[PDB]
């Protein structure tokens, strides 16, 4: 298959790219590292992570080494929803760009469609347990970002976990000066999410999955939860292509027109899940696996599902 997608900013960006949610600081320099050296061009960061510097170390032991060049690599960052109000928004692209050691990103998104208090507290909590949120509405947040693009911090801008309306907001935005480029959401055969995705599509956005493996080592896992990379009905599909579980998971977005993450420390699986580029899915495979869809979610959390803007009381 090609192996970058056009976005509305005229850019390419690589239709796979390396998680690092999760990674521990320890381990995701090597692991950037060996996904560079085995031909990953598209790593995926957040601040909220707490890894950006590692990440960048090996970022920049690469470019130092012309294992790659800047131009080559596609580096994704995300705005945490403590820095949505507008004065805060710059800084916070800035310190990513410190840690990450790059003086641009290909893209930058804002995480999450809520904004939470300001302050050192990635979660501010009232004394009940329900965050605080902050008085930002999307839109100044977006214009916000608009900026960015203009001071030359970004390339590309968008969104990640926006709903159906919340795109809808954005793209009706009173005097937007760019559409965003990408919408980030959780995408796999539990939560294949038709309905998000033709909309995005209708509209030029380019869509991203994340967790398409499940994150079988999200914190808050219960040993019972339905397992994407042990349900034998899709062993059966990678046994008849000779391929892993985890490359049919890879394969399948890839064939949806989507941009897909998944998250490795393991050199081996890094590897493993590169090799994706040489077999097909049958359209009847693909069908199949859409087929199993449970709208089942990684990402959710309970203290923030009363604020006015979490994403995911809608349909879609
Ligand atoms: N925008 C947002 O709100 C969010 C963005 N994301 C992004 O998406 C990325 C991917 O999602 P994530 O939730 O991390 O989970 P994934 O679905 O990518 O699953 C990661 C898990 O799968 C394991 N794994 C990876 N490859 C294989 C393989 N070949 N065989 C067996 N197990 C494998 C990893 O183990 P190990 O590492 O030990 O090898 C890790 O435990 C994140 O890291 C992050 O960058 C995720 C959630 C939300
Ligand atoms: O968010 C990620 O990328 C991966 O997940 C996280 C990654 C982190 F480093 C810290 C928290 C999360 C959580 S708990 N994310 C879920 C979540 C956060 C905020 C809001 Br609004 C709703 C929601 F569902």
């Amino acid at each position: 298959m090609a192996s970058r997608i056009l976005l509305n900013n005229g850019a390419k960006m690589p239709i796979l790219g390396l998680g690092t949610w999760k990674s521990p600081p320890g381990q995701v320099t090597e692991a950037v590292k060996v996904a560079i050296d085995v031909g990953y061009r598209h790593i995926d960061c957040a601040h909220v992570y707490q890894n950006e510097n590692e990440v960048g170390v090996a970022i920049q032991e690469k470019l130092r080494e012309q294992v790659v060049k800047r131009e080559e690599l596609f580096i994704v960052s995300k705005l945490w929803c403590t820095y949505h109000e507008k004065g805060l928004v710059k800084g916070a692209c800035q310190k990513t760009l410190s840690d990450l050691k790059l003086d641009y990103l290909d893209l930058y998104l804002i995480h999450w469609p809520t904004g939470f208090k300001p302050g050192k507290e990635f979660f501010p909590l009232d004394e009940s347990g329900n965050v605080v949120p902050s008085d930002t509405n999307i839109l100044d947040t977006w214009a916000a970002m608009e900026e960015l693009v203009d001071e030359g911090l970004v390339k590309a801008i968008g969104i990640s976990n926006f709903n159906h309306l919340q795109v809808e907001m954005i793209l009706n935005k009173p005097g937007l000066k760019y559409k965003p480029a990408v919408n980030q959401i959780e995408c796999h055969p539990y939560l294949t999410q038709e309905k998000l995705i033709q909309y995005c599509q209708s509209k030029g956005i380019v869509v991203t999955a994340y967790s398409p493996l499940g994150s079988p080592d999200r914190p808050w896992a219960k040993p019972e939860d339905p397992s994407l990379l042990e349900d034998p009905r899709i062993k059966a599909i990678a046994a008849k292509h000779n391929k892993t579980t985890a490359q049919v998971l890879i394969r399948f977005p890839m064939q949806r027109n989507l941009v897909v993450i998944p998250k490795s420390v393991t050199p081996e699986r890094i590897a493993e899940n590169f090799k994706v580029f040489d077999f097909e899915l049958s359209s009847q495979d693909m069908t199949t696996l859409l087929s199993y869809n449970r709208n089942w979610r990684v990402c959710a959390l309970l203290s923030c599902t009363s604020h006015k803007d979490y994403p995911f009381h809608e349909e879609f």
